[PDB]
């Protein structure tokens, strides 16, 4: 809850190119509140709590 050892949070400007597109932003906000703060959408991985496990070939989790 309370961590005073995050003085190294200034090291996220090297491989943060994951935020290139925009769909990732519209999915991170449309997936977090959609079911829960478990949204993992980042291009083709909607590991959101909404049960959208499609991190592979964008396969929809249409569990019968």
């Amino acid at each position: 809850q309370s961590m005073r050892t995050e003085c190294n949070t200034a090291r996220g400007k090297g491989h943060m190119l994951i935020a290139y597109p925009g769909d990732c932003s519209q999915y991170i906000s449309c997936d977090s509140n959609d079911q829960s703060p478990q949204q993992c959408a980042s291009g083709t991985v909607f590991n959101s709590e909404k049960q959208r496990c499609d991190f592979r070939a964008n396969v929809p989790s249409c569990k019968v």
